[PDB]
């Protein structure tokens, strides 16, 4: 039932899924005053050399890349638990103009796309038991603005025309992640949530200092994806983001002075 549109979106969430406002809820806004930069944080690594993509689909709120992760070398390392982290899967949230789409806000500016890319820790032995644990999953958040293409990008967007209306797969091997990723690894980081239902607190949060530019041209093949099915009427799919939730008694913490 749940989903971005006026009856059924973010505001509505919490009907069915109580913990909507909970303690522990994302995306944040991340106020770049109060986050606290800590000299322990291990800084992160990615072994994305074995990352063995295997497929792209529209589910109806998004398009998802998945991974074979079983794939052990293929892993995000660091962060505040100095975890080990499995790539299974990434996606984007993104809106109906450039001025807004991401999840997560810095200083309350809002970029054009969030991109997500989702680990779950190895040291819970697979992802459904890592949803079940605080810190069970790192997702690598990584805004996207608006300017010069990034041409790691562009096996991403260009297949989505493959797959433009819900329930849509297509086969997406060879997939190179280090593509999506900017020059720095300069994070900020904080226990959270899944930004969809079901809300579970289960995200150790790792959000990037440095946006990619991806260009106009990039950006609106994401818009011309449909929330709906094949001979449905046609919606766009746009505006798939939630807003930013109560941060509580959480501290952001920062990697970088
Ligand atoms: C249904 C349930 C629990 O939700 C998510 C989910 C993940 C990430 C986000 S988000 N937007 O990054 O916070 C929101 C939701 C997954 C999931 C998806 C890919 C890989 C994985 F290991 C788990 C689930 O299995
Ligand atoms: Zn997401």
């Amino acid at each position: 039932h749940w989903g971005y549109g006026k009856h059924n979106g973010p505001e509505h969430w919490h009907k069915d899924f109580p913990i909507a406002k909970g303690e522990r809820q994302s995306p944040v806004d991340i106020d770049t005053h109060t986050a606290k930069y800590d000299p322990s944080l291990k800084p992160l690594s990615v072994s994305y050399d074995q990352a063995t993509s295997l497929r792209i689909l529209n589910n109806g709120h998004a398009f998802n890349v998945e991974f074979d992760d079983s794939q052990d070398k293929a892993v995000l390392k660091g962060g505040p638990l100095d975890g080990t982290y499995r790539l299974i899967q990434f996606h984007f949230h993104w809106g109906s103009l450039d001025g807004q789409g991401s999840e997560h806000t810095v200083d309350k500016k809002k970029y054009a796309a969030e991109l997500h890319l989702v680990h779950w820790n190895t040291k819970y032995g697979d992802f459904g038991k890592a949803v079940q644990q605080p810190d069970g999953l790192a997702v690598l958040g990584i805004f996207l603005k608006v300017g010069s293409a990034k041409p790691g990008l562009q096996k991403v967007v260009d297949v989505l025309d493959s797959i433009k209306t819900k329930g849509k797969s297509a086969d997406f091997t060879n997939f190179d992640p280090r593509g999506l990723l900017p020059e720095s690894l300069d994070y900020w980081t904080y226990p959270g949530s899944l930004t969809t239902p079901p809300l579970l607190e289960c995200v150790t949060w790792i959000v990037l200092k440095e946006p990619i530019s991806v260009s106009s041209e990039q950006v609106l093949k994401f818009r011309k994806l449909n929330f709906n099915g094949e001979g449905e009427p046609e919606e766009l799919m746009v505006d798939n983001w939630r807003p930013a939730q109560p941060l509580k008694n959480r501290q952001i913490k920062a990697s970088f002075k």
